[PDB]
């Protein structure tokens, strides 16, 4: 599973979509959409501007 770091402070617009915080490292779920990547936090989904993420393989 793919690891992604929150290069950014990102709060939710809608339900059920992440709420991340800076530096994280994160599962890359679904990087399907080229601007929404699915990404998982602790034991919890959403989705996160691809913008804010990035690459750790």
């Amino acid at each position: 599973k793919e690891l992604v770091l929150v290069l950014y402070d990102y709060q939710e617009k809608s339900p059920r979509e992440v709420t991340v915080k800076k530096g994280d490292i994160l599962t890359l779920l679904n990087s399907t959409n080229k601007d929404w990547w699915k990404v998982e936090v602790d034991d919890r989904q959403g989705f996160i501007p691809a913008a804010y993420l990035k690459k750790l393989d």
